[PDB]
Order: structure tokens, then sequence, then C-alpha cells
């Protein structure tokens, strides 16, 4: 059981030690397409790249590259697309991928500005009457509604294919209260957010994979998926205590490098799963 394993690592403060064994144990696959010189300007950080085998491809013939990985969890029957916060020059690309992958939801776990710097382009409209056009990808994006709460904001967006005149409703879940330094003290508000996305139908196999981003798409995005997947496996299994979070983290890291950036995030992920377990049972 992981609740006993928690106290153990916690009382002995072994979190930096555990996290280093996962660093050591993690997969390394090629990322040749990311390191191509033509794609230098499509990457937010040079040290965070999609693996070739799991990278999402854009259906434009010119350059199919975007910094985005498909995470397939076989046993949980869950998929996620993990991507960097879009750059000013890739907001078109980003909305093309959401179109092409038939995604219902976008989950955002960062503010546009943190620590006085830009962590992300403003890629959605701020006002109903001021829609955005992506000329390069031929998409129009309109704010339909917006429901601001203490910890998170939910927006209803209409994405239209200008080429074909099809329209789709997209939900944007934005967690607005991740602190600039560290992790939340309590996972209550993060668990509330997770369920809010789940109830929306955005995580369901009748839709394309959810799109999940922070700044690099590995730290906070990492915590989102890991909590979702572990909690779902505890429902799916005869013995819920057979679920090892280290095993699941390492299975996710086959798909995208670096998921969970700090020992703090690892601790917080155990805490979210452990608290989340009690809320169900
Ligand atoms: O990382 C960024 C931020 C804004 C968009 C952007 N555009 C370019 C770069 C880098 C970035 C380059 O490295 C070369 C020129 C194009």
């Amino acid at each position: 059981e992981m609740e006993k394993e928690f106290e153990q690592i916690d009382k002995s403060g072994s979190w930096a030690a555990i996290y280093q064994d996962i660093r050591h144990e993690a997969s390394d696959f090629p990322s040749r397409v990311a390191k191509l010189p033509k794609n230098k300007n499509r990457n937010r950080y040079r040290d965070v790249s999609p693996f070739d085998h799991s990278r999402i491809k854009l259906h434009q013939e010119d350059n199919d590259y975007i910094n985005a990985s498909l995470i397939k969890m076989e046993e949980a029957q869950r998929s996620y697309i993990l991507t960097q916060g879009p750059l000013p020059n890739t907001v078109g690309h980003f909305w093309e991928m959401v179109w092409e992958q038939k995604s219902r939801g976008v989950v955002m776990l960062n503010r546009v500005m943190e620590k006085g710097s830009l962590k992300c382009a403003q890629y959605w409209p701020q006002k109903e009457e001021k829609e955005m056009i992506f000329e390069d990808t031929n998409l129009k994006l309109t704010l339909i509604s917006e429901d601001i709460k203490s910890y998170y904001t939910v927006r209803q967006l209409e994405l239209e294919n200008l080429t074909t005149q099809e329209t789709r409703e997209i939900l944007h879940f934005h967690y607005t209260t991740w602190p600039d330094f560290g992790v939340p003290e309590s996972p209550a508000s993060f668990l509330n957010f997770l369920f809010k996305v789940r109830e929306s139908g955005s995580l369901s196999p009748e839709h394309g994979p959810v799109v999940v981003h922070c700044s690099a798409g590995i730290g906070r995005s990492g915590t989102f998926c890991l909590a979702d997947t572990c909690l779902l496996l505890m429902d799916k299994r005869k013995d819920p205590s057979s679920v090892d979070i280290k095993k699941v983290l390492l299975e996710m890291r086959k798909f995208r490098m670096g998921l969970i950036q700090t020992a703090d995030q690892l601790r917080f992920s155990y805490l979210a799963v452990i608290e989340g377990a009690k809320f169900i049972m």
C-alpha cells in the first residue's frame, strides 16, 4: 500500500532519492525530428523534445512538426496529448492539432505570465465579439461563454474550419491557482479540477485525446495525467493497492521525457492519488 510507503519516504525524507532512481530508470528514445534545424523555432526549450515514436504529426505537407507527444495508457484505456504552451508563431499549429485529433478538451495548468515572464502565448479570445483567425491554418476561434471560479475557469469555445465550414465546441479548463513557486499545500482544488474535466466528457473514448499543457508540458501536465490514470486503475482492479505510482510514471515516460520535474511534484502526486482514493471509497 502507497499510504504506508508515503509516511516511510516522508518520515525518512527520501523524496530526492526516490525521484533520482526514476530519473535513472526512465526511457531514452530518439527525438531526431525535434532537433532538425528547420524546427528550432517551434520548440520553447531545447532540452524538452517529443520522442519520434510518440510525436503528434500535423496533416500539413510542408512541415508536420509540433512539440506534442501522445501518451497511450493501455490498461486504463486512457490517452492524453501533452504539449508545450504554444509560442506566438505556433498558435495556428496548436489549433490545427486540436482539429485534426478530434479533441474535446484543452487543460491549461499555467498562467500566461509567471515570475514576470511569458510562459505561454494568449491563444484564445478574451471577449465574445473579438474572435481570432489563424490565417496559416484556416481556423476561426470564438469565445461562447466563460465561467470563472476561485481555483479555475471553464470556457466554451467554437472552433470553425474556414476551409469546410464545420464547427466544433471545445472546452478550455484553466487551473489558475498553481503557485509561482512549489506545489499547492492541499490537493483538494486540483482534485476538484480533475473531476470537473472528467464530468465534461473530455477524457472519454467517444472523443479524441484531451490536450494538456503547462509551459514545457512535462511537470504540472505530468501530475494531471498520473493522478487521472492511477485513480482509474484503482477502480479497474480487483486489488486497488496493487497500483504502484512509480511503475505508472515510468510507463508514461516511454511516451514523453521528463514527466514530473521535481521531487515536490512526485510527493504532491502521491498525495493527490491518496486523497483522491479516500474521496471515492
Ligand atoms: O522561442 C521563441 C519565442 C517567440 C517565437 C520564436 N520565434 C523564433 C525563435 C524563437 C522563438 C528563434 O529561435 C528564431 C526566430 C524565430
